């Protein structure tokens, strides 16, 4: 059922729509599929109690101690939650209790020391009135309204937590919507955050197909910031909404992040670092790296230890040990990701480690793929994100080659260099055009460290000091006396 | 004749367009009507110095300095650029003098002050990585890109530089497109930025019909951000445009301030306040103060005063000594806002100062206009965006009703309240739904305070350290060693 | 005992001293007569500690749960540390269940949240290397070390709380040491600080006769920071020795608050407002308005009002059922602040309220006195900080003068105005120079709102984001390349 | 004479005392010996001027304009104060251009831009007043008073700078006492101030022998604020009166800056690296490279070629061409530097280059002298800040070694690293007990990077945003509405 208004109700249509596991790939349970009646309900629900005083007064020290009690109590439901994630999106349970209930604990957690330092500015101004005049001027942050947050599928409690945490400390409230093909987590989401003393209709959340329930929720004329995250096409579609709307919009759309392996950097701990940086989750993260980038003279050195690592990854169930990975989250995202593997073969590239067969029996799954691309043929898997494990390696010559070819693409979001020499990693971070360089590493998120993407990989700054900007604005105030 | 890479540059197609002085309606001029193949040089261009290593790579008090150098050429050009808008504009000399040429050097200054004063973050990281590898997390402000500016008519040098001299501060490089009514001023700042020490290219000024020029500017996909300030129903159009193609976004579109009297409140310093509040710049203000609410004890005593005070406006040409008030800007905007003031007169409220007949015999005049809506009545002289001398002023016995009425518009960018009560004054300030209320004042704008609206009156702010988060964005770099 | 290292230790002497009751002036208990021995091991400890990689480069959400864990075990034990205060210092129960172990964990909570957000910057630099040498410049924000926490007797666990909370936030060690005459709550403190997750050493607690376990955590060259708060001569002890040995001091001081009635304000209001003012902790508060100045118009009126007030007042044990104040702390201070009532009487200023009798039978009790001090004279209880409830009202005149009078001390750390004329009470906020000034309140204090004083109430200031850059500091770091 | 008021004053015991040419053993002129009269006046007049309206309640755009004015007369006056300099301090003519004229521009405009931008923040608050009582809390930044500033002879004008350039910015008044070796171009720049629109009184300078002039100025109850550099001793008498008194101290003492050179740096980049760090300014720099520490496989290579390096300096006159080095500033320190290359001798340390014979016929001229330090004995050159160009060079094996010797200091106010390993580079940063590494450079000022060091060189920052919050501080404001 999903929440609206503190009720737990059910679709005014009473229809309704199939949740699965991907493991097995049946029907897991029901959800309610939504529609225009109940994106209008959980809108005007939330746009009531922004308005209301206890929400909008509540001292800044009880909207933290909401948040501070929840993730107090993700983790201590934190056993349950994280075997649903696992049920519903395939992931492994240790990474559901590690990367799902920890990090969005600890997200909760950083946000909600956020709820009580937000400030303004006080101001001189050079008017300049008349004189046995004085003025005092100053600025004040408050909340931007009605926020419309809509959810990927591959990391469903936490990518929640990314957008609900940051816009209640703020002094928002909300309307959530999750991905189709993961809903479970939010709402437990939604039901813990009442039992950590949430006040009724601060967090909505609705259940449907993206298509219709989606487009609801963002041509809402109450809704007055919509944050979205997919794929980067359905972005474009919610931009052109939002700025003809005047509201307010968050979008993190696609990656496809460069790794780049220089001279001097050690073999194993390369093909140790691509192989993190591409078949983490499964490859299915905005950021994973999956255009591989190594130096002529170690080239073929760090290929082949990589491909050792690939195709010792066993591929199973995400509750059953022994496993590394688990599955895609829906058949038609791993249909997509074989169509994928499927133009690679056919333009040309070597496999080196994968190909279409399947691992299991049943589910979503799909083998660890390494592409060799020697010979610099841009077949255009190095185009296309797949958002599946999925990699491309090709070799360079100098270091100018390697920057024009990781800024050779329409997206901008991340980067790896690997490498101890500090000019040549200082000097090619310079020269990138990522929103989030790493160096040594990749996949690396904080709450403290602001995250966004250049080019089409989106509009505007997700975490630390840029959240509360964005889930916050100005009204300035300037007395004659 | 138009500036585009340093060079002083006719249209393509050699077609033209007339300027003219609004006093005595006639030609003063002739300027470029460019089109789209001229919008693409100086797109071009401004993309080709932005990637300059001279621009990019300029030393931080070097892009501070400029902005110094042409503050101080603004004001040693002064007098001839004061006449100029004078004859563009229409406005009166002096306030040419303090307003334009002044209060424009007094914004370089500024922000040429935070050339050299923008920052990133260095930060803590709970991450993790293995043990013995430590790591450090930082941001770096970097500049947004190609700027299209597009300037409304009401203060062509000032409303310019809000621009520009924000974005160059930054590292931004400009492509500025003048209103059609009014474009010399800014032709003029172009060439002393250039004097000042600005490369070629970095502020390219185009001119032409706003149809078409502003519509290439703004769909053109080197453009990285679009600044925005006129017609609110235009900046829809812009919005979806720059939503679809992902590109940020600066709107300052329409409002219709209210002011608002309280019950201990002199008399005649409220009808000072209000006449100040809507007569200042011929009402060809965003924020002026359209709407005025008195309360009903001092109601009558206010509006008398302030007849007497609007019969007194003396209209003339703006360099004749002895006038108070000039004329409006165009012919086409002269006769909107004599039609606003004659569905006004059908619309039952009480001309007790101002109406439609021409002061003057030559030039787009119109006398300064008030209108009583005693009774309460929903006219619409409330809800239309005049941009002319008109007032409408109502009455009010509480103040939970003026707040109310404050905020049945579908604008919120400005707002006075007029009193000595404190409770009030700030407890009014907390209900209304404008982005910068005023307190027995109006109309005053800092270099150092943002400014922006709520609603249909835009999105984003616009000065002191909001420019700068407008104008600048990050990348994140996390090294681990 | 006390703490050490983790351990609960006696003083290396084996000497000891009396902790006594208030309310019946008997010994609640014993505790440790600490000596340089003991101030050595307690201080060495801590930077050991402080070096300690465990510390040192502990994750920030770690710290940030420690102070949480904690905030959340004063709450559960707080039932204990609230009757423990109580019989300690001889407050109000209720008092110390609110504003001693509520307010504490306030504080926690939101330093807490700021373990997680301690920023440097990123820079921009005109320098000038030779060409071809591109550099990157940043502060590092970094703990201070070694804190020598001293805390007064007038709230025993809030006042540890508030240098404990923000100096464990920020990555510094601490040596605490309670006053003489009240160190049970900050012995429980630590001891909670431990089952929080405080790494040994990183608390350390000392106890002691002010005059020499004072002196050696002062004087001790391992000690960074000096955070003390008492009398203000005793601080210019401390800021000499600190000065020579070169670090940081935080310093608290004395304070004579004024608090203003203008003629507008009504008269309940303003005599329940004086006496919240200074009846509030018995008046054994830094802020506490001792100086009462009252317009001529409402004289009389305001203290006819403030008398019935006073008189009923009913002095008596905090633990006891009817009671609105208590004790003072200590006999040498009920006998100092009854000097004062007594230098009082014979300088000639009205008793109009209380006195010098006993109220009761036992312990350390002083009536609550307000002297009326008509005729203004320079009756010199207005230069002595007394730290008991007794208060003298003078009138005036003009503004200007009780202005004058306001700013004839010789502290500057709080004020009040009541009124409610904006003009009025902005502009007497623009002349008062008092570190932090009320209207329509007095005492009031977050952990957001930053605090101190000026002249001889102290140096620096201690909430807030002052905390912060006052329990830190900046290293640079400039890399070529 | 001296300026105390807008007057050219003369001493009031019309006694006297002569400045030098260190070039030319020659009195170059006489300055007034100032005595406790003459401290009184000039305080008691900044004093007069901090509380002038005029001054006080400036607008903010009047004092940026004032700073800027006056870099816009350093520049346009320099040819004269570069000559000047060079007469007085015995500096390069080219560097007094540059790096006194010009760079004090530079630090003028960059603080004059943050007259502009003080601001204070708006706060939340958990208090909690009554129900139907709403608040809202704010701080104010303010500045600190009246500013003492002690200024060292070996930058001059720039050190001047350095200090009234950011106490103006705020608002404070200062009174200078430049060194008594050098105090001609503190006049001038006083003169230049009040050219550039500085009222009477903002800035006077005293002058006169040190142990009188600046006890009085540090001594005085109307001094705020104690910004002294120069020997780190007197530094400690410094603090100690101004801890006692209750005021601000700003404090930049002694250094002795590492240099160390990496396994994997080139030996004529690592020489020429050394030499710039340690005979710029012929040393006589606070952070001057005075400790060199190379690693054991080209340690040898590496003071092969420094030596060459420093074997040609020409040392002469700062006005002849073909000279490099020039003079001390006075005769008391060349024989004290001549007294530190002679311990080093008898210590047993190897000169390479350089000694002890006089180089020149007049003047106060030292050898550029190297050490080396074979044999890692503690011969203490290391321990002794010479202040002179007298480098010694110790070798070392591991990493960790030389990271223990760097901070085997009793200060640590800058270092350099010289490498192109970026894990070593970081990391040995981490470990340094400095206040300002730089990597592959040393000696790197700007007006936007703090500047201040840990231990025993001082107390506090200097530059950047450091500034502002050592010149100002804040009021807090909490209305009860």
């Amino acid at each position: 059922q999903m929440l609206i208004g503190g009720q737990w109700v059910s679709a005014q249509s009473g229809k309704t729509l199939n949740v699965y596991n991907p493991a097995t790939g049946d029907i897991l349970t029901e959800v309610p599929d939504g529609d225009v009646e109940d994106v209008n309900a959980a809108v005007e629900s939330a746009a009531a109690t922004l308005r209301s005083d206890t929400w909008r007064r509540m001292p800044p020290s009880a909207r933290e101690r909401i948040l501070l009690r929840l993730a107090d109590l993700l983790e201590v439901h934190g056993d349950e939650l994280a075997r649903l994630e696992t049920l519903n999106n395939g992931k492994l349970l240790i990474y559901s209790k590690l990367m799902e209930v920890g990090a969005s604990a600890q997200w909760l957690r950083y946000m909600a020391g956020w709820a009580t330092k937000l400030t303004g500015s006080t101001l001189d101004l050079s008017l300049p009135l008349p004189p046995e005049v004085r003025s005092r001027a100053s600025t004040q942050r408050v909340p931007v309204g009605v926020v419309a947050a809509i959810i990927p599928w591959n990391f469903p409690l936490l990518m929640a937590v990314w957008k609900i945490a940051p816009a209640l400390a703020c002094g928002n409230t909300v309307v959530l919507k999750p991905a189709e093909e993961t809903p479970l987590t939010a709402l437990r989401l939604a039901e813990l955050a009442m039992e950590a003393g949430l006040p009724a209709g601060a967090l909505n959340v609705v259940t449907g197909r993206g298509e219709t329930a989606g487009d609801a929720l963002v041509r809402h004329p109450k809704v007055a910031k919509v944050a979205f995250t997919g794929s980067t096409e359905v972005g474009r579609i919610i931009g052109s909404a939002c700025g003809r709307s005047l509201k307010a919009v968050s979008l993190e759309l696609g990656g496809k992040s460069p790794v780049i392996v220089l001279a001097d950097c050690d073999p194993q701990e390369a093909a140790e670092g691509a192989a993190a940086a591409i078949f983490f989750n499964h490859g299915q993260v905005c950021t994973a790296g999956s255009r591989l980038y190594v130096h002529e003279s170690i080239y073929e050195d760090v290929i082949q230890r990589l491909a050792v690592i690939g195709e010792s990854i066993v591929v199973g169930s995400g509750l059953e040990q022994g496993v590394h990975m688990g599955p895609m989250v829906s058949k038609k995202h791993h249909e997509n990701v074989l169509r994928h593997i499927r133009n690679g073969i056919e333009d040309g590239a070597d496999l080196i480690c994968g190909g279409t067969e399947a691992p299991c029996a049943q589910g979503f799954f799909v083998k660890p793929t390494i592409f060799a691309n020697r010979e610099k043929k841009d077949i255009r898997l190095l185009s296309q994100e797949v958002f599946g494990p999925v990699l491309v390696a090709t070799p360079f010559s100098d270091i100018a080659e390697v920057v024009n070819e990781a800024n050779r693409s329409v997206y901008g979001l991340g980067a790896s260099i690997w490498t101890n020499d500090l000019s040549a990693a200082l000097r090619i971070n310079d020269e990138l055009e990522a929103g989030t360089v790493w160096v040594n590493t990749h996949n690396m998120v904080d709450p403290n460290l602001p995250f966004g993407g250049f080019k089409d990989s989106g509009v505007g700054r997700e975490h630390g000091a840029a959240a509360i900007e964005h889930y916050t604005t100005t009204r300035s105030l300037v007395i004659a006396y």
